[PDB]
């Protein structure tokens, strides 16, 4: 058989029979508490401008 | 078979008989507390402008 | 069998026997408490403008 | 068989014998609580502009 793969940017996930126990139990602030789990971010913030002029 | 695979960004999940137990337990903040939980952001902010012009 | 794939981008999930226990159980805010819980986050907020002048 | 496939921007979920317990037990604040469970986000908040001028 002829296969041909072609990937830019790989994280491919592959498991079998995989266990995983994640805890976060016991967390204290006297200020401001933030807790972000598995994440994921693929988010822009762009500005494109052609031709800008500044004539003064 | 003939198989071809043109991936630019690969973040693809493939699992069998796998287990994932995750727990947050305990969590107290004196301020403002926040629980972002396996987010997925995609979002996009953009600002695009062609031929932008500032004469004085 | 002829098979062509071609993604740009890629996050398909494909699962069998596959089990999950996601728990949050005691959270507390002196302030604003905020939880989100798995988001997906696919919107845009954009400005797009051509030929923008500004004369003085 | 001949087949062929052409996505931009893929997050199929295929899954097959899969069980999913997710709890939020206990939830506190002293000022406003906000919880928000599995949300999906395709929104667009747009302001499109062609020739914009500003003479003075």
């Amino acid at each position: 058989k002829v296969q041909i793969i072609n990937k830019k940017l790989d994280l491919s996930n592959v498991q079998s029979k995989c266990g995983s126990k994640d805890n976060i139990k016991h967390v204290s602030g006297g200020g401001s508490v933030q807790i972000v789990y598995k994440p994921v971010d693929l988010s822009k913030v762009t500005s494109k401008c052609g031709s800008l002029g500044n004539i003064h």
